[PDB]
Order: structure tokens, then C-alpha cells, then sequence
């Protein structure tokens, strides 16, 4: 039960509060 950090990029999981499993196109990154 954890979450992904800002740039840790995440396949099924997503990122801690103040940022959001964000994916444009073929790439997967945390973004705010």
C-alpha cells in the first residue's frame, strides 16, 4: 500500500496526494 513520488513513473499504481498518475501518449510520469 504505497504510492508513486513525483517522477516516479507508475504502470497500475498512483502518485501520493499533490500529484496525479498523469500518461501522454506512450509515457507513464507523476505530475501535478
Amino acid at each position: 500500500g504505497y504510492c508513486a513520488e513525483k517522477g516516479i513513473k507508475c504502470h497500475n499504481i498512483h502518485c501520493c496526494s499533490g500529484l496525479t498518475c498523469k500518461c501522454k501518449g506512450s509515457s507513464c510520469v507523476c505530475r501535478k
